[PDB]
Order: structure tokens, then C-alpha cells, then sequence
């Protein structure tokens, strides 16, 4: 549970995403460990969903810092690109969104600035592509 020393309260809560394709399922994006070779066992995996989504719960309210993506890395980098990383309070309204085009490396790092939210939510925006990740990590600042 803790990354680069700060403490990751993603890691080990409940997840959930749009469905599972090839025994990739959503809580591999919290299991402490950031190998994107998605045969290695690390790495989630929806089917072709109408988006596909992926999302944790942090069980309570929380306050959100820096919430880093790490993608998948052997192959098909290219689907987590125009998605959206939206942030959910106890009743699910919409607290704050950022929209990431694409990633010029295996990850990517947002900040949003200590708002309270429950869930944290990662939705592809083009329909009909899985959604890969090998693990989210979210930090209180
Ligand atoms: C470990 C194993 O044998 N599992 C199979 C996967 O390796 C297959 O993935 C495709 O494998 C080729 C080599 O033959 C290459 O590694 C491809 O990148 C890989 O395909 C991608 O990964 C899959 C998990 C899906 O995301 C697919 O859409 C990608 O294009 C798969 C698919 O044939 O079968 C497993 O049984
Ligand atoms: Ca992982």
C-alpha cells in the first residue's frame, strides 16, 4: 500500500468494471503491482463494452490528490487513449472529471487537488474497445 513512500488508498478496495474478458479482472488494478505485461497476471481486461470502464471504491468519502494510471505495456497500448477519470461522492453525482487524450509513456498523472470523492472511475470514450489497466494507484495529496 505504499508507492513511491506516499500511501496508496486504492490499493486492496473493492473494484469493479464493465465486464471481463480473458480473466483480467478489476481488482488486478489494485494489487500493489504496476507490470503492465497483461500475461503476467497484473493487468485487468473488459470485453468490447458500450464504453468499457473500470472503477474503484474507496468504501468511504475521501479526498483526492494525485491519481496515477499505468497502462498496459506488451501490447495494444493504444486502447486506454480518449478516456475520461471522473470522480464520484457517496451518491454518485459527479464531483470532477479530467479527460486524458492519450499517454506519451506507461503512465499518467493527474491531479485533482484534494476533492472529496468515494469512487474513482476510468471510462473509455470510444465504444467497442476493452479497457486494459495494470493498476491505479490514488494518493491523499
Ligand atoms: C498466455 C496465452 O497464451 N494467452 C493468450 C494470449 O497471449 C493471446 O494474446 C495475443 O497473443 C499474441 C501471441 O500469439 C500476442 O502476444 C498478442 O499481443 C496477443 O493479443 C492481445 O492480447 C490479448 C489478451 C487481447 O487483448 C487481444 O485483443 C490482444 O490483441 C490471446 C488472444 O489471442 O489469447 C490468449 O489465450
Ligand atoms: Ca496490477
Amino acid at each position: 500500500k505504499f508507492n513511491d513512500g506516499n500511501l496508496n488508498i486504492a490499493y486492496a478496495k473493492p473494484t469493479t468494471q464493465s465486464s471481463v474478458d480473458y480473466n483480467g479482472d478489476p481488482n488486478r488494478a489494485v494489487d500493489g503491482n504496476r507490470n503492465g505485461n497483461f500475461n503476467s497476471g497484473s493487468v485487468t481486461h473488459t470485453r468490447a463494452d458500450n464504453p468499457s470502464w473500470w472503477e474503484v471504491d474507496l468504501k468511504k468519502m475521501d479526498k483526492v490528490g494525485l491519481v496515477k494510471i499505468y497502462n498496459r505495456t506488451d501490447a495494444e497500448t493504444q486502447r486506454l487513449s480518449n478516456f475520461d477519470v471522473i470522480l464520484y461522492d457517496n451518491n454518485r453525482n459527479e464531483v470532477a472529471k479530467k479527460h486524458v487524450n492519450n499517454l506519451s509513456g506507461e503512465s499518467v498523472s493527474l491531479d485533482f487537488k484534494e476533492k472529496g470523492a468515494r469512487y474513482i472511475k476510468v471510462k473509455l470514450l470510444t465504444s467497442g474497445v476493452p479497457l486494459s489497466l495494470a493498476e491505479v494507484e490514488v494518493f491523499r495529496e
